[PDB]
């Protein structure tokens, strides 16, 4: 069917639920060895959220490779995405390793530090100009260039530089700052505008490395993230904007990372700002 309608009809007959349910039974399960190892224990930030094998980023370290993230890959769109949770103490060096490595020019964080009372990612950032970090354990040193606060986002211009080799690179952090702590947004427009100043910063391009994405878990808000990126893409690309399957969409992703939209709530959430993107493009 088409999204409009077929959305209409899952909200007249309040089948959302069971829309969902049949997406979760159907997702693809692969092996997840290496996250489950003792030693990274302390790399994991929930016990039932973990990188498949096949997909998981590689650290380029031969003492212990592992982070907590996937590389998900639209073939027929041609969009690549580095999906991960946020940040521990104990890995925000790792996490630096990882945009450096994969040649990364743009973050997208869509969580606030604390929500509901309590601590949902590190402060991997810099907030002052003079006060810089340095990531002994990776030996990478970061600096914060610039900020601009508007009223649903913020972005920053950072400085990362690779103290063995003195390389440095300029990182664009996109920070939404405005998902409720219960629920989803009423009405997608600020997400959309969000997505589309990230589109318009290079970030999502060919040119650089895959743009890395996360929130809390880097499934949920995340995984909506790109799911309303690559829908839009491919109703750009094909000659029929109404045979792109939202669903199928989501389903090609989970083969890359679990879990990817974690509620009813969150797909209907995806399925509203699809539509509402459509019509703008033109």
């Amino acid at each position: 069917m088409e999204m409009e309608k077929e959305f209409e009809q899952i909200d007249k007959s309040g089948s959302w639920a069971a829309i969902y349910q049949d997406i979760r039974h159907e997702a693809s399960d692969f092996p997840s060895r290496v996250a489950k190892l003792p030693k990274n224990k302390n790399r994991n930030r929930y016990r039932d959220v973990s990188p498949f094998d096949h997909s998981r980023i590689k650290l380029h370290q031969e003492d212990n490779d592992y982070i907590n993230a996937s590389l998900i890959k639209m073939e027929e769109a041609q969009r690549s995405y580095i999906l991960t949770q946020g940040p521990l103490p104990n890995t925000v060096g790792h996490f630096w390793e990882m945009v450096w490595e994969q040649k990364s020019r743009g973050v997208v964080m869509l969580n606030r530090v604390m929500e509901k009372g309590s601590l949902k990612c590190a402060q991997y950032w810099p907030q002052k100009e003079e006060k810089e970090m340095i990531f002994e354990d990776t030996n990478l040193k970061l600096t914060l260039i610039s900020e601009d606060i508007k009223s649903y986002y913020t972005v920053r211009q950072l400085e990362l530089e690779n103290l063995t080799t003195q390389e440095t690179r300029e990182i664009l952090h996109f920070h939404y700052t405005t998902w409720p702590d219960f629920g989803v947004p009423e009405s997608p427009a600020s997400f959309l505008n969000f997505l589309f100043k990230v589109r318009e910063s290079g970030s999502l391009s060919p040119e650089h490395g895959p743009v890395v994405v996360h929130c809390s878990a880097g499934i949920g808000r995340s995984g909506t993230f790109c799911l309303a990126d690559t829908c839009l893409l491919l109703m750009d690309k094909r000659k029929d904007p109404s045979s792109v399957d939202i669903k199928k969409v989501l389903l090609e992703m989970r083969k890359f990372r679990m879990g990817l939209i974690q509620t009813a709530d969150q797909l209907r959430f995806s399925y509203l700002a699809v539509i509402e993107g459509a019509k703008f493009i033109m």
